[PDB]
């Protein structure tokens, strides 16, 4: 009856070149029996995808089941959908419809920073609205009437052979006739960007070098490039002297801009591709700023999906359910900007405002992912501020609660004896700062801040921050962790932030060291910030030398061990403070100490590598090298002042909980 009509609709769907969503909501057993009946009725691959701690290689599947009876992994869901052949069904399993909203989500663990699964009602609420706003999705609920609807047909659709499709062929012509320069092809996932690049390398008379951040499937690109495919990771290409007629970079947005701008000037012609939004995509707002960095950039777009018809209701559902649409970056917010704050409860009563805020926040980031949406919707401790124009959002601020850790735990974190999650900056203040009680303080971290690109540099970004200060109290500080650049820091400095830390680990994506800053609000917060800033000024010279980048603070070259220094050195010597976190102090210890300290001196003063040190000192590896460095620090301290060292060791030793 129902299966027979379902078999007929499938032929139509396959003929129309679309995919569709079939929801099975009911008891687990009931749901499963229906997947059994559905597969033998509609033969196909029926890939099953379910949750726990890939096949999206170039694989395509006919029909699939997504098991969300106990957890909903949004990214996986989105990834699966874009892998289904035309005529495919996406069979989504969900818990009893009336119990869906309050049922814990096993997946929530990956993004809630909670110890146990939490319900995610706002997300479910949103899903139900998309799900029942039209009839495109087939909703099959247990003990509820079921009647396959009848859809007005759409034109016959035909798959791609291998020859470039119309939009590709046209882009291919402009690419092959443009004078020397840079071209960027932007588009939603599945529009044939990687194939276009391969088709290009395949058809030019000259050589071409391709590069990419991680080698994101470069497979499709290689397939169309054929024997002419030549890949070189970004950093090894900058270092090499290799040349080519064309430089082809897909997912160029995920590559550090300074490296990219340098690589491009080496090649007469460059093709940049980047997928916009969706799972693991990049924000449209971010893209605007990215392209702006290439003068005389030729921007091109691709709109037609290649493995399904433009209009597929499955793609529309996923885009709506996960908020991948970004048309707002097209319109310019008008008039006076008005700042206001709101809480996560607004999802339930007025979802359009947090929806629009997410659009802007998501569109301004270099990476887009439904993990963020899940977090904003149901994780606890999230708070928002918005900057509204007459009929559109001009800016938004996303804050998250942090700190309030017990004295005992903070100390444990400081010593590095314990490192649980959540409280990113709070814990970092302790683990990388001088105050073992830094994590007991309360504040809110700036998770994301974004201003519409047509409304930047008018003060809305600073007014957003002013609003956060305005609408909240009983907080020790506002904090922010960001990839460092002089421009971005200057913005935070304006907003009143105080730099308290500069990392030593360049972010793979941005290529920047991570900086941390604080906008203090209580006398305790003010002291943490000044104290930490003073410490950074004493470590500036050592940091700049190690990082290869000067820090923007007045350096204090006073090499004299302080009480502050002794505490940290003891933490390094008798606990688990990281070597680099103790860089400034260790260097000051080494300047005063008369001891050989080969492991510390070799690494910090003579540019020896870990491998070389291990061989010269005959250690088994990095682990023992570090243990030896801690023992050397202890010796140096004892050789300077035995009793002070013993008291410090005794004190920090006890901070180990359990
Ligand atoms: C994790 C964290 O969220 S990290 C940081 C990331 N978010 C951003 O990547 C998105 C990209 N950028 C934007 O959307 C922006 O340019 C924002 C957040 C960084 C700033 O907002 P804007 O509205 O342009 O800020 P605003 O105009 O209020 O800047 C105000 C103060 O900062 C200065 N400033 C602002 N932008 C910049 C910039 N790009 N370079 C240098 N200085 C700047 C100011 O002019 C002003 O001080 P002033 O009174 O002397 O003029
Ligand atoms: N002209 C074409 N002919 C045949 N298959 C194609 C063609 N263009 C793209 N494809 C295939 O369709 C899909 C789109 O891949 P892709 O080009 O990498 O789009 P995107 O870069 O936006 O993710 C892949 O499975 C690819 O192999």
């Amino acid at each position: 009856a129902e299966l027979t009509a379902l078999h007929t609709l499938t032929a139509q769907m396959k003929r129309e070149g679309i995919r569709r969503l079939l929801v099975l909501s009911g008891e687990e057993g009931w749901c499963f029996e229906h997947t059994l009946k559905l597969r033998d009725a509609l033969p196909g691959d029926w890939l099953w995808i379910s949750p726990r701690p890939q096949t999206l290689l170039g694989r395509e599947f006919r029909h699939a089941v997504f098991d969300a009876r106990h957890g909903f992994d949004a990214a996986a869901f989105a990834a699966l959908s874009g892998t289904l052949k035309a005529g495919s069904w996406l069979v989504l399993l969900l818990p009893v419809w009336e119990e869906w909203e309050n049922q814990p989500d096993a997946d929530s663990l990956r993004w809630s920073d909670c110890p146990d699964p939490i319900a995610t009602p706002h997300f479910v609420q949103h899903l139900k609205r998309v799900l029942t706003a039209d009839n495109e999705a087939i909703l099959w609920r247990q003990n509820q009437p079921f009647s396959l609807a009848h859809f007005t047909p759409r034109t016959d659709w035909y798959p791609a052979t291998g020859a470039p499709q119309p939009e590709q062929q046209q882009l291919l012509k402009q690419l092959m006739t443009m004078p020397p320069g840079v071209a960027a092809v932007t588009a939603a996932r599945g529009r044939g960007k990687s194939a276009l690049a391969g088709q290009l390398i395949s058809r030019i008379a000259g050589r071409a070098i391709v590069t990419a951040p991680a080698k994101a499937s470069t497979d499709v690109l290689a397939q169309f490039a054929g024997e002419k495919f030549r890949f070189i990771a970004p950093d090894a290409l900058l270092a090499s002297d290799e040349q080519a007629d064309w430089l082809v970079v897909d997912e160029a947005a995920a590559i550090p801009a300074p490296l990219l701008h340098q690589l491009v000037s080496r090649f007469p012609r460059t093709l940049l591709t980047t997928t916009v939004q969706g799972y693991e995509g990049t924000g449209r707002g971010f893209l605007l700023k990215f392209c702006a960095r290439f003068p005389h950039l030729h921007r091109f777009e691709l709109q037609q999906p290649i493995r399904w018809a433009q209009g597929c209701p499955l793609e529309k559902m996923v885009s709506e359910a996960l908020v991948f649409d970004d048309e707002n970056f097209t319109h310019t917010p008008q008039g006076n900007i008005v700042i206001s704050a709101f809480e996560q409860t607004l999802w339930q009563s007025d979802p359009e405002t947090p929806l629009k805020v997410y659009q802007l926040l998501s569109g301004a980031h270099y990476r887009t992912s439904p993990l963020d949406l899940r977090r904003m919707m149901d994780a606890p401790g999230q708070h928002f501020l918005q900057a509204a124009g007459e009929n559109e959002i001009a800016g938004a601020l996303w804050l998250v609660d942090e700190g309030g850790l017990s004295q005992q735990l903070s100390q444990a974190v400081w010593a590095g004896f314990r490192r649980p999650r959540g409280n990113l900056v709070a814990q970092s203040l302790a683990a990388h700062g001088n105050n073992p009680l830094a994590a007991t303080l309360r504040g809110r971290r700036v998770s994301r801040i974004a201003v519409h690109p047509a409304r930047q540099r008018e003060g809305t970004g600073r007014q957003l921050i002013a609003g956060a200060l305005q609408y909240t109290q009983d907080l020790d500080y506002l904090s922010v962790s960001f990839g460092y650049t002089g421009e971005l820091w200057r913005f935070w400095q304006r907003c009143g932030f105080v730099l308290v830390r500069m990392g030593n680990h360049r972010e793979a994506s941005s290529g920047c060291y991570t900086a941390m800053a604080l906008l203090p609000m209580s006398d305790a917060g003010k002291q943490l910030a000044e104290r930490e800033h003073y410490r950074l000024r004493r470590d500036a010279q050592a940091l700049a030398q190690w990082n290869g980048e000067t820090l923007p603070v007045d350096p204090l070259n006073d090499a004299v061990l302080s009480d502050d220094d002794w505490l940290e050195l003891a933490g390094f010597a008798f606990a688990h403070r990281p070597l680099l976190t103790s860089l400034g102090c260790l260097l000051r210890l080494l300047q005063t100490s008369e001891l050989a300290l080969p492991a510390l001196r070799g690494r910090l003063q003579k540019n020896a590598s870990d491998a070389q040190l291990c061989t010269t000192l005959k250690l088994s590896g990095r682990k023992m090298l570090l243990v030896r460095q801690r023992e050397e620090a202890a010796q140096a301290l004892f050789a300077l002042n035995d009793v002070r060292t013993e008291r410090l060791r005794d004190r920090i030793t006890q901070w180990q909980l359990f």
